[PDB]
């Protein structure tokens, strides 16, 4: 049973309050990953962290305190912290991808779909993606959000299980732990409300991140980055910290994204491969094309139907409407030669369909 | 409250069973249809009998037993029969209407309309419509039916409430009243089912137009034309005879009518217009029309959505898509202008859509 | 769904507050009035100004300032100005009555079923009823009215499910659009209060007709008469203006008419007239009449029993008594006969009486 | 959705009745097969016909009819069909295994094990598994066999989903094809009953392998080799042939397993992994083992309790009493260390295992 977990790191987690990254639990961390990548699951990392490496790639200059010394630090440290990843897990036999996204990217029809598709490609050829926010074009706010939203941005994007959010305390506790003694740690939230945000007072973002992470159906947990085997426990199941459970199911969810937006153009599909959707479910063939209408770009929602008219199902489109008008019709191996270059063999996948 | 009954008439109750129509019961009938009339109820008629006015007109001739006989005899006796109606309704100050049809007629989408507009105009004027089956084209198989299945097929036209079948028996009976003294008259039928069908052995061609008229959620009544003051009775529901309730609703028959059939053009809609149809449920108008996609006919289901492009009602168009496009965004008076015709004001009707 | 409404019109809208009448707005508002009816709805309209048509006609004689000259321009201003509405109106081939009216003729029980008779039939004939005061027997407190309240007693008289107040302003305000720019229009009304009467200072006669209407079950309106369409507006349900709607409903207005006196009498009512009556809610007939009880007038509230005495329901006779008890037990085409007249052919209608 | 199939191909189907090996056909069925594996998909293959290949790599040598020169043929056909198996899948970059099983080997239990462990390896490794029967020990009557009854076998090993049986008829039958012309293929058949049996008459084989996968809950397949793209459809679940249900399901199948036969031996399990093994169903491991009571084999069912004496669960050992013992409470990499030799790092699988 593979489970697809992302992990997030803070950078008070990786350097511990220091001014540089701290390698001891940075390599138990990947350690416990290692052991879960052996055993047949798919890890994704969102970290953190840049600016630390960049101090300490400089020599740790002087630099006046501003934000372009910050956007300098990143620029450096984004490529010394990958290096500083790819090293660690080399030890365990495990290559490391680089990926920097940011919201608009997200937000964007055709660059989530491209995003999708290399973490997919990624994830299948079992290496592990490290994912960072391009600080090249990001904002101050966005800096300091730490990634939390990025972190549930990148489960909804890779489709994951579980999403577990390390921090610095222990979790969520109903009153203050230092001054009541009686206060003691929630361990299980169904809905996220206003008293919870009451009781919350950055753990507001990552409450955020929670509910963003939970309305799309991924279960999301918040632990304890120095807790020993927290991974481990995480995904077997055992309670280490504030669960928030999935309010949605991942059906749910694909509906919403599907019926979000208006159809941009029409497909008409031939007998055969209204058959292969409507009985068996299948995805969509390039064969089974018989005509295209309207001007649409790649990922964007179209509507699919039969020779009559009816509408069959909705689905998100893998070409643009200009190279689905010029491959209707054709074999899934001319693709390449028609177009000097292919998206996959299929022209609307399986699950990014609806049927009705 | 008016009401629109639809009275339906056999030659056996025209005749009563001579070989020449019987005027004292027709004028019986036509006294308590124009005292329905005057209450303010809309009553359409549907008639047979052509074939006894054709032989009285030409003098009885001796003429082969044949179905060109019988042609010869329907095609003299259809206007010899309007004639007898309208003498008969003039006593009462009421004018009367003809109408041919038949049932392929009615399975045309656009004739289909233009017979609905012709008596909608007819009943809206005051008149009452005499209808009977263009026996010109007809065949024997139907003139063996007697217009049962046309009497309820003008019922679901009309938009009627009830449907009356006058006959010759009172109704329907548990068992044979000749055999069985124990035998009576079934009041109230809410399913027709096979055991009912095997109860009847032409009841049969009566059974099955008042499951077709039940269908469409009009009521259908049984009863005997010798009854006296029946029709009144059934206006004012009081149980004269066997009564078949409505198994469905006027608005599932109008949602079966509209989905019934794949949309066969679409329609973009401003926002004025989105409003009206989906706050208010009004009708549409070719102002509010910016754009018509594909090709279709008057009376086809097209498919309307708003600039964005999310479908917001399904309805019937009014005008051709021609006649769409070269009308589209103008005022309701400059149609004649435009096209050399018109079908009225609005491009699609409140009552022929489902808002969605 | 045929609607009926009835539309105010005070001087100012009518002479644009000039000497004279501004016969371009009446146009423009009859066309509005026209397409409204020609579309089936009724229209009922209540209008003022004689004393300017008096002034015009006479050449703008210079008269004391008295309200003897009041009187007298008003005595030709009715004339002149029902001269000009039928004008108007029959460009669009629609015919006019006058009706001239005051309140003790709706205090009066007999004179208020004689004007609602009057004006049902005018409504029947597809003729607009132009209504206003008759200004030869009013006071000056009356003129300056300006009609505000007659055109409540008319609202309730018509049964109209709509009443139209056109006035300079836009509609109600909460603060003054003058000296407050934050002042914006009260849409929506359910209750008129004591604030809402002190925030508005001939805003208070408007206020007093809406509740007066409201509290009979019919939606008051306030709107601007230099609106364009806000006949057509009104009609569709769009908000134009300040709506009050009713508080209570049809059924409630009708047993407080019925059930404000106590009965004047009692008759004595067959079986099968009883039956009609609860099972069916028919109306009640001269036949079915056995015994009448007391004396009374026509329009007054009886007390209907049947033959063992019991109550079983409260209505306004149509007749008086003496005329009752003549007719009584008689065919309905018999009532001319006996009487020399005829009130219609019931006794008592459904709509005027209560079951119970 | 990766899936586990199992392909037998008879000597007919290969050699299509020559005496030498007919490349095209099978070179077909291996692209087919080629691109379910690369759809992710598993893939096992039972073959026969080592005779050919052996005739065809002696030069058709003039051999005595006997079962000696049968043995002798296939002596050397076997290394020239598992060579040519392996030449043509490397046309598509796939690895190829083989497999020498017999019947016997199926029957002891740790024969069982160790042959379940290389076939998961391989198939783990992406490499395809060639399985074919063992002719240096095998019978004559296990020669007439034709793998039939081997192929369920394999498919019970592999834990397959589906179990392909290609031949040269389209299937079932319900009358002689050539005799009646209104014989039509059983497209689905449920339950394996005496009419059938006696409807087919080496079919009889193929539904004795067909009723004893069903009976493990393995759907099995039966279709005419010759039909292109029959494993795809197969695969993708459209009907090419008759298709047996599975009757019962592998829970059950897993049960029969266990509970064969009466448990050899005992061990004392301590309560963290008595938690492990109830709340979460984890397997067991070394480190958990308290005692190790009785003698048993590698393979062997044995009896789990707690420390309590309460039996928790029934599973099969992997391995032998000894080893155990000696492994009892030490970490699993240590196994090796111990014992020379390590057989994996659980000692009973949860999915060998039986909670109860």
């Amino acid at each position: 049973d593979s489970q697809t977990l992302v992990v997030k790191l803070g950078t008070s987690v990786l350097t511990g309050g220091s001014r540089r990254l701290n390698r001891a639990h940075i390599v138990e961390l990947v350690r416990q990953c290692a052991q879960l990548h052996a055993a047949g699951h798919r890890i994704v990392i969102v970290t953190s962290g840049a600016i630390a490496a960049g101090r300490e790639h400089l020599g740790y200059p002087e630099l006046p305190a501003t934000i372009a010394s910050k956007q300098l630090l990143a620029a450096v440290g984004q490529s010394r912290l990958i290096q500083l990843w790819e090293q660690l897990f080399s030890i365990y036999g495990i290559h490391v991808g680089q990926m920097l996204l940011t919201r608009a990217d997200m937000e964007d029809r055709e660059r989530f779909l491209n995003a999708r598709d290399t973490l997919r490609a990624l994830l299948d050829n079992n290496i592990v993606p490290v994912i960072n926010e391009n600080d090249a074009v990001a904002t101050a706010e966005i800096k300091v959000g730490d990634n939390d939203n990025l972190s549930a941005l990148a489960a909804i994007l890779a489709g994951a299980d579980k999403l577990l959010l390390l921090t610095d305390q222990k979790g969520l506790y109903t009153a203050d732990p230092r001054s009541n003694p009686q206060a003691e740690l929630i361990k299980d939230v169904y809905g996220i409300d206003d008293a919870l945000r009451a009781i919350a007072g950055g753990m507001s973002t990552k409450l955020q991140a929670a509910d963003v992470a939970c309305r799309a159906g991924i279960d999301t947990i918040i632990a304890a980055g120095s807790k020993p085997g927290v991974i481990g426990d995480v995904m077997e199941g055992i309670s280490v910290g504030t669960l928030f459970h999935a309010q949605a199911t991942p059906l749910e969810n694909r509906k919403r994204w599907i019926f979000g937006a208006p159809p941009a153009g029409e497909i008409t599909v031939d007998e055969g491969a209204t058959a292969a959707i409507l009985e068996r479910g299948s995805s969509l063939l390039p064969k089974g094309i018989k005509s295209v209408t309207g001007n649409f770009s790649r990922g964007e929602v179209i509507r699919i139907c039969n020779l009559e008219g009816r509408d069959i199902a909705h689905g998100v489109s893998r070409y643009n409407s200009d190279a689905l008008r010029r491959i209707a019709g054709h074999h899934s191996q001319e693709i390449d030669a028609i177009l000097g270059y292919e998206y996959g063999p299929v022209a609307v996948h399986r699950d990014d369909m609806i049927t009705r």
